[PDB]
């Protein structure tokens, strides 16, 4: 258990630099003390004087209506919350409410990060509960909520719910494969129904749950990014320099192309090559497309790497618009190395397959190929994912008075922030590949059904054991994630269709992608319509309810009388009538 | 001048049943002063009570405080408000603020209607000024909110930004005709861009307007129907009676078809006919088009009156619902009645003209028909429509103490209720016309432009001298319109498209469509998202900002002192590293 520890700031001291790091110290302690905050100094390792903060009641509760009121404002209207306005009052700079602590813009450079602590015992019991269950209910993922946030919860319930839903995927992707053999238009159209079912009916969770929590409205409240940099102050930034910078990522997006299509080309030349002359033992057929994706977590590091530094080299003014970007540019990143590989193999190869002989000759045709790719790009990517997830970071722990809880905090600064945009894009993936190569293989959806299932608890214990607690924060939806999402739905009532058509036999092809493009919009459309007419409306509405709770013309018409010579000529006009 | 008179109901009073329409007379002047309105009752022609009504100045102040609390309370928050309040007062059923003496539901069968007075001094004024100017300016559509409610005003707003729209149209058809010959697929680019750019211009614009006006989120508020008839009380009816009612617009819908595509089929032919067999003297050869444009305003207001009896049998609880289904049927039949002739031109005869061979042998090849055909169906379907609206009220008016003003209500009585559907359907066929066949004949668009400079003057008067005032009503948007208008978009975007590739020459035909579609596509988005980074928003902000001015663990914490040791110990343990 915890010593009601709030926050931990790092406040790495070099040796050198040695004579502006204890004025910086200081600072920190009378600004920190200003807001007022307890704080005690411990050692740490290497050279680390670990500060603990905690809360004066009076202020903490003064604080806490002000956050309301100003939630009041926005029209928006627990640990988490509690930890989220600490951690607000702690980097809010002192211009109101707050003192700048934020390591990155001022002078705070010499501190690593301010986290929360982590709570073993609730810990263990929540990893044995979710361990012990077969389906979470909607109490684990409140449970959530209130220790870790909104944007964990958010994660989880999206998570939970796309389980849920890739049941009937899995059902009717083992229907086709035991019964109507491969490549049926039938499997198609049934996935791109369950495409538009699974994003309509997660966008009205995913409102319930936002009404639910009291989160409405918060993605339209902006947060200012503290390492942006401005010139003029009417804190602002020529728009000009920032479309510079934004171009930028044209030539590094067609750079990438050309290398990762290259790559691709030449694995396919040599995995066609070995399979059209080694007579092997089929398994060994395809060993260069376990090669490429036991790769592709690296060259996707990497690339993550560049495109956050090109990221942080472009200047943002808002938390929100920062994150968008960089969602953008990862999701195309891992989009491309995760998908062009089979763009290459269904629309390229399969279509006009001569094109590749050139490369046939330098090393020295069936459509159920593909097949057979999916179902490697299906299994084994998730298989490294799960290794580089879950068990490597358990070898490299394996591999490593109150003196025992300033131990347990010194290992966990060691400990990397956990984030969500991974395991957003992870999902992000898994989605994309059942909407637009399940055809391919149908029993695909079914292995992930299964992954699912323990990827549900192990991002859990992911955040338990190896990554310290995020920092809370509110998100009223996912984030760009969400229209990601619906392209790839709409790039799968493509894609999936063509492939139909091509592992089955020019105007037929076209006639069956318009036709497939259109049914997805019409069943698109009827999915709206048909969720329009449902949850958190009738809460609102009962809010809003109990709210509401709480001379010619003198003459005319001087010519007679009041009511009573009205009626009296009244009945008068009608017996002269 | 008037005298004063807020509003006017006729009440006939016919021979027969004059038993009980005294006991109604008198029941109506008594609860339409218990509310509290100075009455004054004369007499009409063919046996009718006019009865005027106006306003005690604290009971209306009363009523308006209230209506604008209410309108506060659903997120909301002059002539025509005064107007319309004193006829929700006039209409509200005596349940909570009013008197029920709607002419449909209860026991008031013996009214006719219930209309503000004209004013000619007023009339007259804007006649001229709209008739000497060029181009209105936001004051005149101002002073139209201000009168005539906002509805109209919505509506005028709209044929204004259509009409300045239009003018490139009329540009680049002009320059497409008199360069790039006919059948261009850079005109369908041009045409389709224009309708997304107008479209999302127009919403934008149409947001402004509402935010201007103070009439946002009134399409939320729902306002029940007095005819609407009820079974049980939780006032509710059976959802599955209503679908029931609902699928007999089915049988309706392909009966019509039916017999609209057989009639146009056999003009058609016979117009094929004749101009293969007679030599004529060109003009003659098109005969039946025009005949068929002249027969349609008859058979099309037959058809909208079998809508209209449709949707009076289908019972709606809410005017809103009534509204949108009545507009849906009058869009689909005038789309059906207005288009099967160059749907059925352009992608039946067109590609396959042997199939209507036994209709020439019963009787008894061109792509350049198509265009001359479009011509007809842009020329004279609106000199049709403009006889029909403005010039034969006028031969029909030509054919027919305080008396004169007596005389000029009564006169005002038999002139029927000016309706907005209709010239919102009118306008909406127009922009259905450019959007979908512009690439038959270019100059068609700049014709309705003129056109349209006519109609947005010939519109006002015909509110002006031939029909009754108005009833003033607030909008939020302009209704279903909205939508059908962006449908036609998307239908323009394959259709002329198609007709490039028909009228110039299977692959290609669906190559050309799909890259239409998805050119339409990208457009749309590029351009939501332009109009996104763009009004009221700022004086909403405006406002939003002037509203928001208006033991272990105690040892550990006790372990040395407040802020001076803390630093002490920080100092020690930096010396000690
Ligand atoms: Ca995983
Ligand atoms: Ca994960
Ligand atoms: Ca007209
Ligand atoms: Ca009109």
């Amino acid at each position: 258990s915890n010593f009601g520890v709030d926050f931990v700031i790092h406040y790495k001291v070099p040796a050198a630099e040695r004579d502006e790091a204890e004025a910086g110290f200081v600072q920190l302690i009378r600004a920190l003390t200003t807001v007022g905050l307890a704080t005690e100094v411990r050692h740490g390792e290497n050279e680390s004087l670990l500060v603990f903060v905690k809360v004066s009641p009076d202020l903490f509760a003064k604080q806490v209506y002000r956050a309301r009121l100003g939630d009041w404002l926005h029209g928006v209207r627990v640990e988490a919350e509690r930890l989220r306005l600490i951690y607000l009052m702690i980097t809010k700079p002192h211009n109101e409410g707050g003192a700048g602590v934020t390591p990155t813009n001022a002078k705070w450079k010499h501190v690593e990060s301010i986290f929360p602590l982590h709570s073993h015992s609730f810990n263990k019991e929540w990893i044995k509960k979710w361990s012990s269950k077969y389906t979470l209910e909607q109490t684990d993922i409140d449970n959530i909520r209130d220790k870790f946030g909104e944007s964990v919860a958010f994660y989880f319930a999206f998570l939970r719910s796309y389980f849920r839903f890739l049941v009937i995927p899995s059902a009717f992707g083992f229907g086709a494969w035991l019964l109507l053999g491969q490549f049926s238009y039938l499997y198609a159209l049934l996935c791109g129904l369950w495409s538009v079912v699974f994003f309509e009916y997660w966008k009205k969770q995913e409102v319930d749950l936002a009404v639910q929590w009291g989160v409405r409205g918060v993605s339209s409240i902006q947060q200012s990014r503290p390492e942006f940099e401005w010139e003029h102050e009417a804190k602002v930034y020529p728009p000009m320099k920032r479309v510079k910078t934004q171009l930028l990522q044209i030539p590094f997006a067609l750079a990438c192309v050309v290398a990762l299509g290259a790559l691709i080309v030449t694995c396919n030349s040599l995995e066609v090559f070995i399979n059209e002359v080694y007579s092997g033992p089929q398994y060994l057929g395809f060993l260069p497309t376990i090669f490429l994706v036991i790769g592709t977590p690296t060259i996707s590091g990497v690339l993550m790497g560049a495109a956050e530094k090109l990221n942080a080299m472009e200047n943002y003014a808002t938390v929100d618009a920062h994150d968008a970007a960089l969602i953008q540019k990862q999701f195309v990143l891992n989009f491309m190395t995760s998908y062009m590989a089979l763009f290459f193999t269904a629309f390229v190869y399969i279509p006009f397959g001569h094109i590749l002989h050139p490369f046939l000759n330098f090393w020295r045709i069936n459509p159920a190929r593909i097949s057979n790719q999916m179902f490697y790009f299906t299994v084994t990517p998730q298989i490294v994912n799960f290794a580089t997830e879950v068990v490597v970071p358990y070898i490299k722990q394996q591999a490593f008075e109150e003196a025992e809880f300033l131990q347990r905090v010194r290992e966990e600064c060691t400990l990397e922030e956990y984030d969500v945009s991974g395991d957003y894009r992870e999902m992000v993936m898994q989605f994309g590949y059942v909407a637009m190569f399940s055809v391919a293989w149908p029993l695909a959806a079914c292995c992930f059904l299964v992954n699912n299932w323990v990827e549900l608890r192990s991002d859990a214990l992911k955040i338990a054991i190896s990554s310290r607690r995020p920092i809370p924060w509110r998100t009223d939806s996912i984030g760009p994630w969400l229209t990601a999402l619906s392209f790839l739905s709409w790039l799968g009532s493509i894609t999936s269709s063509a492939i139909v058509y091509l592992c089955s036999n020019a105007w037929g092809l076209l006639l069956s992608i318009l036709f497939a493009e259109h049914f997805y919009l019409v069943v698109q459309l009827a999915v709206r319509f048909v969720l329009s007419k449902l949850p958190g409306l009738q809460k609102e509405r009962k809010e809003r309810f109990q709210t509401k709770k709480r001379t010619p013309e003198e003459m005319f018409w001087q010519r007679q009388r009041g009511m009573q010579e009205t009626i009296e000529i009244g009945r008068r006009m009608i017996e002269q009538q």
